[PDB]
């Protein structure tokens, strides 16, 4: 018997909740789990977005039923992100401006995947179209019912619960971090000591073999998980390794975020997250029942505290002295190694990203299934750590490059910020993508139905950002291939074919933006 | 209009007509199509097995059903490559030997997808059961109900034709060619040319223009495809392309082949392809109605072509003076680029690999399909050509590295060949791949029901279960169990069943199936 017989997180919070919960599955009571997080300083719930895989992936895997968790949590529905004038320059503000061609500076990211026809997907179909005038409709209203949907904030489930479309979940990470902790401790043997770490003992090896906390208690176990947030206590302090800055990649370092509160009745809800462009970064919108969850993510080189306050409190009309605000400074990058000898970090203290394309919650899950997939034994095989490290290395810095995109194909120049994107160096790996694209060629072409990606996580995971979302962000930014693909001057059966799903794209969104409640009207049946 | 106006394809081989099918479906009769093959100047004259995605992604994107071109080309089903004598040393023989350990030296490769539990594939619960001694079944007969339907030489359909495993296909290549020839002649308004091609002929900027045939004909076009076999008149003759030898990865490079006639109602007939490991290499062994083809693949470095000849010959117990053989010299290796300013090699003239898991045709699908998705217009984007570049390459390599673990971890040291063997350059690509089998972990988990679609199955083709039919047949192993699995008694007990449904539905099916022989006999009726 050369297993794991216990294991220590280090750090409550969303990170260590998930990883509590799902290694009490994953491990089926057959090793000890002991969360250690000091006392919780409550502070205000900012809104934290998701993708859709989570509930498949994770809350199903535990047997926590959807309705459970969100109505714990103040849950509402996401469709997609939303950029607000991204392309256009000025002040932030929530009301989209006007292009030069005549288009609201507006583009949704949604969920699934396109249709294909003669194995084109729908993408190309619209690209041919659009360079040569065939239509002025943009890519995410041509390709995408949920565009329409959105457009008139109606639910992704009708109010006897039959599904529409995809979405993914809006919630408060320490409501749901609260359900967990309460799940894990209760239903699962999790044992919760409410403490401060003080030294982390190790062997000659470097290896830990216990935590101290404050109160002296000495916690001993073989493997331990860093899910301490930035501060790495476990994973950059106590082991050593080097986190990697990426500010060479992305500038923004800081943000100033707060809940609003909101006339849920007179405004609607927006089933979806909101990417407000300002100077010197950009702003999230996060609608809960109730109120919202929003926070300016910005560079502190471009702006300060008070600039960036004032900005983020002029766009919602919000008063400054009398109003309560969350400041982080947070590190972007990722250690050069997230699992060193028997210590993996999950959440913040592995890596970082604006939360730009709700990338948060994907990388703990993402690296607790992988924790799980290459679980050790006591005598730590390399190999086993090397993957696991390989697979969070790559997740990571292709979600970096995807989001560089958002910023070096922004054709914004007013701000030195905007200006300052375009001096960064783009990634060989997104250089690469971009000269497909430009050529007319599909990018990450999903190679699955929809029910094996959302269904079977390894699928998602092998292709996370597909050829649609690129469209959606090339296309929204305004770069566009150069031509159409030129297979389709060769088929004309198959233009035709396209032109039906075209038309059922419409038939859907019209069908359903009829038929379908207001986000509002489902959220009040849910938590009432 | 700056599209292609006229497609010419030299050679009409399996190359040339599966190339101008696929093409006059896929361009819709908007483009002009010739094949310019001479009839005198033969086909390769092999390429007898398939693989199972043949059906998905040729023959349905063309709608022709599988019964009407099997009925054409006197095919036969395919339920794995079974290897016969690749452990133990010796003069080569149909009958397997006998291990150390007791059992006969026989490992299949089979299609059929493993089942997992809780996200582990059936393959890593064997290999537990076996390191830690509480299972004495070897891989295939554990993990795959075909194994024990291939040994009872049973059909993959049942006569109501029910599908009852996957499987791919056997045929004559010369009748497949004629079925292909002639649905793109009458159906498809390919123009067929019967005469020697002399001159390729070119612009300054070293574009084809057209092609010379002997009888004095020119046919122009704006693309070309060479299907002209190894000899590549095209791609390396005209263009200049350099060929990159990868005899430094594997050892093979010549063949001696023949159609055997074979006592179906007597033996039965196998339902698979036979690796018959020999001294200098090893030989296939290809079920159809009535024959069998057969053909010794090896080094010319380590057997001259007479000592190939008597040894393939011995095997069979044929007259080495009185039997027909073809002697093929092929290349193994590809093109640096298979796409070259407007010449598209297809085929033996793209790139080559033994055939050892049945990958000629593969290839040649597999390029159309690429060839057909990067369709140029007359200005030849360079990226177009640079991304069907890489398709053609990254397809290649994978198929090369996985065709080398059969050899670098045979255990045979018995004759110079299998020790030269010991001494390949491994790639790195394969070599991080045995790194991660070794430590427990799936190599290519499949992420998908095989319901899901051609595009699905091709830069990570070869899955789990392939690498662990080959790895676990030749004897490497796991260095220990997936640590995971001690954690999981809940997931151990639930692949007990698993276990139980493969022994339940390889007893029940091993009745209620027709012998492969009795299929055959009502679909050639
Ligand atoms: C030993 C061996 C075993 C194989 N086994 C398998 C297998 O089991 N399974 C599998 O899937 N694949 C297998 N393959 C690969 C497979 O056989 C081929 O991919 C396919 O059958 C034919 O390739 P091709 O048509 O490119 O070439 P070829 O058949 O060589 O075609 C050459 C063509 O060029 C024409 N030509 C040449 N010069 C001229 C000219 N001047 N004018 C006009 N025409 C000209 C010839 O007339 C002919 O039509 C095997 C290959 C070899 C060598
Ligand atoms: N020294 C520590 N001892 C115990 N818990 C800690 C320590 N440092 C951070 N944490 C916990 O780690 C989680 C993430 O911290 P933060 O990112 O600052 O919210 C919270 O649950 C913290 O209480
Ligand atoms: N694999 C993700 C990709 C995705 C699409 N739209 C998004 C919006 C936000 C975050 C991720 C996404 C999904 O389909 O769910």
């Amino acid at each position: 018997d050369n297993r794991i017989k216990t294991v220590v997180i280090l750090g409550g919070g969303t990170a260590g909740w998930m990883t509590a919960a799902y290694l009490g599955k994953a491990l089926q009571n057959t090793v000890k789990i002991v969360v250690l997080e000091a006392p919780t300083i409550p502070r205000i719930g900012v809104g934290e977005a998701t993708v859709p895989n989570l509930q498949r992936a994770f809350f199903d895997y535990l047997g926590i039923p959807e309705e459970e968790w969100m109505r714990e949590c103040n849950a509402s529905y996401k469709m997609a992100v939303k950029f607000i004038n991204w392309r256009t320059p000025g002040e932030g503000s929530p009301d989209p401006r006007t292009l030069d061609d005549g288009h609201t500076d507006t583009f949704h990211h949604p969920f699934g995947l396109l249709p294909s026809a003669d194995q084109i997907p729908l993408s190309h179909y619209w690209a041919a179209k659009r360079l040569q005038g065939e239509t002025d409709e943009n890519f995410d209203e041509a390709c995408f019912a949920d565009t329409a949907i959105m457009n008139a904030k109606k639910a992704p489930r009708f109010l006897d619960m039959r599904r529409a479309t995809n979405y993914a979940w809006h919630f408060d990470a320490s409501k749901v971090a609260a359900f967990l902790r309460n799940f894990a401790v209760t239903k699962q043997a999790v044992e919760h000591v409410e403490d401060e770490m003080t030294e982390v003992l190790t062997d000659e090896r470097g290896f830990i073999t216990a935590l101290r906390t404050k109160s002296g208690r000495i916690l001993q176990g073989d493997l331990f998980v860093d899910c301490s947030g930035f501060r790495g206590l476990l994973i950059n302090k106590a082991m050593e390794e080097p986190f990697i800055d990426m500010s060479d990649h992305l500038l923004c370092n800081s943000a100033v975020a707060t809940a609003v509160p909101h006339d849920d009745e007179k405004n609607g809800v927006e089933p979806y997250t909101s990417s407000i462009a300002m100077e010197a970064g950009w702003t999230w919108k996060i609608p809960m029942l109730g109120r919202f969850g929003s926070g300016h993510v910005y560079s502190d080189h471009f702006a300060t505290q008070d600039e960036a306050t004032l900005a983020f409190s002029k766009l919602w009309g919000l008063d400054p002295d009398n109003t309560e605000f969350n400041h982080v400074r947070f590190r972007v990058g990722r250690n050069r190694r997230a699992w060193v000898r028997n210590c993996v970090s999950v959440g913040l203290a592995s890596c970082f990203v604006e939360p730009l394309e709700s990338s948060g919650i994907y990388f703990i899950y993402a690296a607790i299934h992988m924790l799980a997939k290459h679980f050790p034994d006591k005598t730590f095989d390399k190999v086993l750590v090397d993957r696991f490290n390989r697979e969070i290395e790559e997740m990571f810095d292709d979600t970096r490059d995807f989001l560089q995109a958002h910023y070096y194909f922004s054709p914004r120049v007013d701000t030195p910020f905007w200006r300052a994107n375009k001096e960064l160096k783009l990634a060989d790996s997104i250089k690469d993508k971009v000269e497909t694209y430009r050529a007319g060629l599909p990018v990450n072409l999903p190679v699955t139905d929809e029910g094996t990606y959302y269904g079977n996580f390894e699928a998602e995971f092998r292709n996370f950002w597909t050829n649609g979302s690129y469209y959606c962000i090339f296309a929204g930014l305004g770069l566009m291939p150069r031509n159409p693909l030129p297979a389709l001057a060769y088929k004309p059966q198959s233009i035709a074919e396209a032109e039906l799903l075209f038309a059922d794209v419409k038939r859907k969104g019209d069908t359903l933006v009829e038929s379908l409640p207001s986000t509002y009207d489902l959220l009040r049946q849910l938590h009432g």
